[PDB]
């Protein structure tokens, strides 16, 4: 056949009701399938089970399974390989329903959470998508810049779109109007829509993969900036949600000084022993313990430009500014856990250029 | 079940990748039975929920029914026997207090999955000569016990590294170095 194939986020519904078997393709998913006919709004009750964990007060597991009898007349979860037919009573139009399950990945401690990945459905004319949710959902994200001088050029990516999706941005000056120009390209670069004159534009994009960069210029001597730029997507009104543009990884950073081996006054260097500490979080770094029956994983004596060129991921590689010659590092590791926390642990010795010394 | 100043422990049962399988019921009892081609238990005993010491006996079986010697049940880590050899100091720095040291290392441990036959290799003994235990244990794709040197300082002259496995499963190691050791303890007060 044909079969499906589409992405899961932290909480959604994905339907492939007719008018006339769920793999995991790689992430933290734990997939689940139902068949209740007659769709309301499934999510607002697993939402419940989640919210004043219950599960050590006598058993999550007979708590998920009574009120899915409630909300579903039939389903099934899914483990390793298939490790988890409905009736057709009478005619209708069959429903089918996803959004994960409620599951612990821990041994440390017990934290049921959600779960979110990429799966490949494998439920002739049978494909069609036909979703209940709503379609003109926005996502509308507003934040204030500031050019000035240090920086007359300012631009920001988009998420990846969607044939449907249609973008809508909004900027205006609040004080001393120089009346500025915006523009909005495609991610390499070529223009795709221009803006109109309180500049407004919009665009509506029907590739498959549809990305898009915003572009802020004041090239063309001003007071400060005082702008506040509105975007959204699906949103003609504009004038919380979710957010648009994408955010850098945020990297929690510590040193650590355990001696100060000597110090060289002709060539002005010194050598320092100590420890240093990073960790970071990144969804696309998860994977499933199903697959390997194990909790986290492990890269050793590797140093993070290695390890990103194995598994072609970007990694926050870093370098001591002012090192001289090669530095001797010990217990270097990396260790991931299937949400998508990694860090990074090693002892170091290195000698570091000073030339700012004054012995006068 | 615990033995003086109870305060109801909590108890779990999930899966080797944390997921949930049974739930405890109130001298804290639960059963499980499992009928997937491969099943592996972890046993979770929780005390968050201040307090004197622990005083418990935790009692376990398979297909046990009434409980209250047999086979071991629970994994077991391997033990592992060592010894350490000085032979020389070679020098002592007063300023950066690091010292060198010449001497011989020895390891010895117990592992079944290391086992063979000596019909495939008409030989009693496998070698792995001039290649740490890290390097081999990539080779064979086997967990083996890799150690290191806590404070050392750049690196070592490794010499007669070997190791030899038996086809009982029995393998040791053996390694002649010569190192240098942070030491910043000293006082020369």
């Amino acid at each position: 056949v044909q079969h499906f194939t589409g992405y899961i986020e932290d909480g959604r519904g994905i339907f492939y009701s007719l008018p006339d078997s769920m793999q995991n393709t790689g992430g933290n998913l734990d997939p689940l399938v139902g068949i209740m006919a007659e769709e309301i709004d499934p999510a607002v009750s697993l939402g419940q089970v989640l919210e004043k964990a219950l599960a050590s007060e006598n058993d999550l597991i007979s708590e998920l399974t009574a009120v899915a009898d409630r909300i579903f007349l039939g389903w099934d979860d899914d483990g390793g390989k298939g490790y988890s037919e409905f009736t057709i009573p009478r005619d209708g139009t069959y429903h089918i329903f996803a959004g994960s399950t409620i599951t612990n990945q821990r041994l440390d401690k017990f934290q049921p959470t959600y779960t979110t990945g990429s799966f490949q459905l494998i439920l002739e004319v049978f494909a069609s998508l036909a979703s209940l949710e709503i379609k003109p959902e926005a996502h509308v994200q507003e934040l204030e810049i500031r050019l000035d001088k240090d920086t007359r050029y300012l631009t920001q990516h988009t998420r990846n779109l969607q044939p449907g999706d249609t973008f809508h941005a909004l900027v205006e000056p609040i004080g001393e109007a120089p009346l500025p120009r915006l523009r909005l390209t495609d991610s390499g670069g070529k223009p795709l829509a221009f803006g109109l004159i309180s500049v407004e534009l919009n665009y509506t994009c029907d590739q498959d993969i549809c990305e898009l960069v915003v572009h802020v210029d004041g090239t063309d001597d001003s007071g400060e900036a005082v702008y506040r730029l509105l975007v959204g997507i699906n949103a003609p009104n504009l004038r919380v949600g979710s957010s648009v543009f994408l955010e850098s990884d945020l990297v929690t950073v510590g040193l650590a000084v355990d001696q100060i081996v000597g110090v060289d006054q002709r060539s002005e260097n010194f050598s320092v022993v100590g420890t240093l500490k990073l960790s970071w979080h990144d969804p696309k770094l998860g994977f499933s313990p199903d697959q390997c029956g194990c909790t986290v994983k492990s890269f050793e004596d590797a140093s993070i430009r290695a390890v990103a060129g194995e598994i072609n991921l970007p990694l926050p590689s870093f370098s001591f500014y002012n090192q001289q010659g090669n530095r001797w590092s010990q217990n270097q590791v990396i260790f991931v856990t299937p949400d998508g926390r990694a860090s990074y642990f090693e002892r170091f010795t290195v000698t570091l250029q000073a030339p700012d010394f004054d012995f006068l």
